[PDB]
Order: C-alpha cells, then sequence, then structure tokens
C-alpha cells in the first residue's frame, strides 16, 4: 500500500479547521475537519496501531498539527471505510488519514495523486 | 472503551489554566485545570501506564500543552473514579483525561459527545 | 513515592533562569536553576532512566524546557540527596526535580503541596 | 556509508517550498521539495527504518520540517537511485535525504562536500 | 564518565551559528559550530549509539537547536578527538559535543566546569 495508490481520494486547498484526540480499544487516535474555499468539508483519522496506516500516526499527528497551527491550505489523502465502529462512524468519520502535502494552489499540491483510475 | 462512550463526561469551551506535572508509583503524570465561562473550574489527570487511559498519554500530554499555549476554548474528555489514591484525588482529582477537541463555540465542540444518555 | 508526598521540598513563585544539559555513566540529565522574587534559589537535576524519578526525565525535561521558554513563575518540586556523585553534587547539587506546576502567586500554584 | 561520501550529491542555497508525508509498505516517509536560486528544483525523501538511510528518519524530519519554517538556505545532501517503486518514483523522486545543513550563501554551508571526484 | 570531568573543555559564551544534519555507519548525527563574540570559534557533533557520548544525542540535539534558534550566547561542553574517521574529522571535527549550558556571562555558565 501508499499513499499514492491510484484509490478514493483526496482533497485539495483544505484548511485544517478542527481537530480531536482520543482513545478507542487501547488505542489513541486524532481526528482532523478541514474545508474547501467553496464551503466543502473533510474529516479523517489516524489511529495508533490500527489498520494498514497505523504506522504513520506519529508523524500524520505532528504534520496535521503543524498545519492546524499555519492554518496553510494542504492536501488531505484518506481512505474511505477503514473505521467501522458505528458510534465511532457517526460521531466521526471511517475514512482513515493516510497522507499530508502542502499545496500551492487549491486544486495543485506537493506529492501523489491518489485517485480512482 | 471510547473517548465517545455515552458515559460521563465532558466539559466544553474550556480554557486550559493551570498545568502540573509529577509522578506516582514509578509513572509520569500531567494534570491540567481549566476555565469554563462562568468560572467554574475542571480537572483532570493522565498518568502513563496507567489503568485504561494510560495508552494516550503521550498525545493528551502533547495535545493539552499546546491548547494551554493557544488559551484556545477546548473540549475536555474525563472519566470520574479512575485515581483512587486519597492524597492524589485530595490535592488534584479523581478525573482521568479521556480526550480533547477544538470548538467552535464556547458549547459546539468538533468530535463525539462523551454524555449519558437520558431517560425518557 | 510521589511528588506530593510529605517530604522536603517545593520552591513557589520560581522563575526558571538557566538551563544545562549533560552526560554521566551512559545517561543523559538536564539541570535547572530559579530564583524567586525574594531571591532566595533553587537547582534541581532529572536524570534519564534513574532509580527512583528517572521515570519522568522526558515529561520534566519537555516542561523545564517550556517553562525556561515563556519565562513564568512556576512551582519546582524537588528532592534532596538524591544525586551522590561528589564532584556532581559540588558543581551542581544532590536535589532531584521531581515535579513542576504553573502558579497564580508567588505562594499559591496548581499540584499538591510537597511538605515536611 | 557517509552523507559527507564523495558521490552524487548536494544542492546547496535551496529553500524548501513543499512538504508531503505519506506511508508506503507499513513505513511513513516524508518528501520535501525546494528551489535553488539559480531556480532549479530538488526533491528527496526520508523514509522511517528504510534500508540504508533509515536511520536518520526522525532527525531529518524534523530538520526539514524546521527549515521548511524557517524558509532559510539550506544544503540538501541527497542519494539518487534509492527508491525504487515506479509509482513512487514517477510522483515523487528516487532520491533519499541523507543529510542537511545551514548555508551562509547562496553556495557556502556548514558541513561536508557529497560530490563525486 | 561525565560532561564535569577534569578534562578538556568547554567554550563559553557561544552562539551557536551553523548546524548540520546527516548519518555515518547507520547513525544519525548532528554538528554545530558558534563563534564567541571575540570571534573565536568551536565545532562539536553529536552522534547517536556512539560507545560513550552517545546517550545524550536527542537531549543535545534538542537543545542545540533550542538554542540555535533564540541565539543566546551558551556553553559548549566538548571532547576532543573522539571522532577518528578521517575524511569526517577534515571535514567537521573530532569534537565530541558533551553538554550545554545557558551563560549569565561571556564566561560563567550554568553548570560544571570542564576544565583540565
Ligand atoms: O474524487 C475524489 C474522491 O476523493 N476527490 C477529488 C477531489 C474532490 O472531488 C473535491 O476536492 C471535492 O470538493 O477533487 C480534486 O480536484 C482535489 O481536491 O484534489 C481531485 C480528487 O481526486
Ligand atoms: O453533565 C455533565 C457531566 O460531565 N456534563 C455536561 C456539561 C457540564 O454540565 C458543564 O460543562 C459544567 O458546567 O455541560 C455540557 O453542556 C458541556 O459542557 O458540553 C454538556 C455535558 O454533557
Ligand atoms: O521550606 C521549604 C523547603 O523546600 N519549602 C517551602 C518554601 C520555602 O520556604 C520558600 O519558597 C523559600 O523561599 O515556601 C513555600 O511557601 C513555597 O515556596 O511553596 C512552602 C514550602 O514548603
Ligand atoms: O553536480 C551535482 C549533483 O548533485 N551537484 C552540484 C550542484 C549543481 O551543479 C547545482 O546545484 C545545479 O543543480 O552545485 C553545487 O555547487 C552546490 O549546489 O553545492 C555543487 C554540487 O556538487
Ligand atoms: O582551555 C580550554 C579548552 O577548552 N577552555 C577554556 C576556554 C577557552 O580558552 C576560550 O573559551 C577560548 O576563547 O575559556 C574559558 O574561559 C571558557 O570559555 O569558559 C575556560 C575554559 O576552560
Amino acid at each position: 500500500e501508499w499513499t499514492g495508490d491510484a484509490r478514493d481520494g483526496m482533497f485539495s486547498g483544505v484548511v485544517i479547521t478542527q481537530f480531536h484526540t482520543g482513545q478507542i480499544d487501547n488505542k489513541p487516535y486524532f481526528c482532523i475537519e478541514g474545508k474547501q474555499s467553496a464551503g466543502s468539508s473533510i474529516s479523517a483519522c489516524s489511529m495508533k496501531n490500527s489498520s494498514v496506516w497505523g504506522a504513520s500516526f506519529s508523524t500524520l499527528y505532528n504534520q496535521a498539527l503543524y498545519f492546524y497551527t499555519t492554518g496553510q491550505p494542504v492536501r488531505i489523502y484518506y481512505e474511505p471505510g477503514v473505521w467501522t465502529y458505528p458510534p465511532f462512524v457517526k460521531a466521526l468519520t471511517s475514512n482513515a488519514l493516510v497522507g499530508l502535502s502542502t499545496c500551492t494552489t487549491s486544486t495543485e499540491c506537493f506529492g501523489p495523486d491518489r485517485k480512482k483510475n
């Protein structure tokens, strides 16, 4: 697996506006929310030691909190349908956070595309 | 367990005003105090490798110190009665810190509620 | 053991003015010095993986550097007579750093008392 | 191996302008891009626990994020042809980030040279 | 071994002006350079998992970058002759970075002397 696999999905030019940290089944996690210029929203969580994407927890937490601080538009890479506990999904999201990138415009960001072919 | 379990409890729109760090029984811990809009205090502690919320010590420590620094109003998620050692509970609190969120208002915050259901 | 044990000691309303990091016996350590408004001085060191207080090294280092940075008055919790290598005691202190707290006044600070 | 080995290569006086963070094969990696002025581009990635240069991940992550933040001109030490997963190389680079230095001019920087004879 | 052992050496009132980070033989290292007002110069490296001073790499890294950022005059504790690989010594230095202190003056700084 790779952040840049040809899959859903990515949102570009988002400002990270909300941040949550919790624990579930002995695993710390965090979630972010961001809006695009046009008002469109994306949420994604990263959980320590959980899923394929568990290895990225610390790096993503650090980078997410950095970008939440600067408030610069970034690209959120995510994978839908990873989290399955229904209370969790309802309150938050099923989307795993799978990478992050700075952006030069609202559509053009540094790094791979993550789109279904 | 889960931060968002329908249990006590949460305090929304809290400003983290006080920060303490210590050690008990070979385990580092930190405690925070925050104020709500009307002047009431909340306190909650996280302890490394403790009972059920110990796995979140590092994340919570970093996030709480971060929010202390910004002075942002935030949601404190806690579980009452976790710490049982009387001198500790007396000086500090029995509350474990189990989560944190940013808030859009003094009352509306990102993430799950941590709240007991009502009886209809 | 506990930071809040009824033991020596604590200094409240201290601004951390000095900071030192080094190594002894394959362990990193740090020391801080601070003065109260009253000019009364306090030094205390934390050592990584040390006997009793070593589990706290990482949190205390983080918090102490943080407090050194803001310049805010804080409570220094300490245990005297912990470090014993004589050249180390002589140059620095025997005091272990055992906790830290923010303060509201020169005497009132968040957290427990540490006093006999 | 050593950052300052006489091989390809280094780019001096680079301002880091782009930052990307992702995961591949159970490993977090970050990737940076900078401009010399000059005006030409260098990208390099570091990856946690990667084979040769993985020991340096956490140090380089910190240091690169630091330098991205200050915007100061820095030396990027790189090793070409390290990353080999072709879609990764295509979207990003094959270059491993193997060192960083502060610079006094566009060309003069602290530390070893990394260049072939 | 100790930062405060009666050996070479230390330079007081040094502003850390240059910073380098790299890897050699599967170990990360960083090096700093600084000048002390009269313009006398000092270089020192810390390397993770080296036989003697390796334990303090990440603490010294953190502290030195912190001091590079504030630009305050500090004390550099070093031990000469630690790095032996000749191209490394030629490009950088043989000096191990052994400790760091805040300073109150260009000559007086917090902590032990490291003096032969
Ligand atoms: O189709 C999806 C599903 O995640 N995402 C696309 C994404 C979304 O359709 C769009 O951002 C929603 O507003 O648009 C992109 O232009 C982008 O934001 O980078 C490309 C991206 O593939
Ligand atoms: O009743 C409790 C027990 O913790 N908590 C409630 C809590 C407290 O009653 C209140 O914060 C204390 O004044 O009020 C809430 O409006 C909130 O702050 O989110 C709802 C929350 O469920
Ligand atoms: O006597 C000692 C020895 O540490 N400490 C006391 C301490 C010192 O006497 C005082 O701070 C020294 O100036 O005064 C306290 O009011 C405080 O600073 O919190 C109470 C504390 O027990
Ligand atoms: O030839 C290469 C291949 O990395 N790089 C050289 C590099 C390139 O010629 C230059 O950066 C243009 O890409 O110039 C240097 O002056 C430098 O930037 O330090 C020396 C460096 O060895
Ligand atoms: O002899 C050495 C070898 O490092 N260093 C001395 C050192 C150097 O001679 C001096 O810093 C070089 O300008 O001067 C000191 O005043 C100091 O800077 O603390 C004392 C120190 O022991």
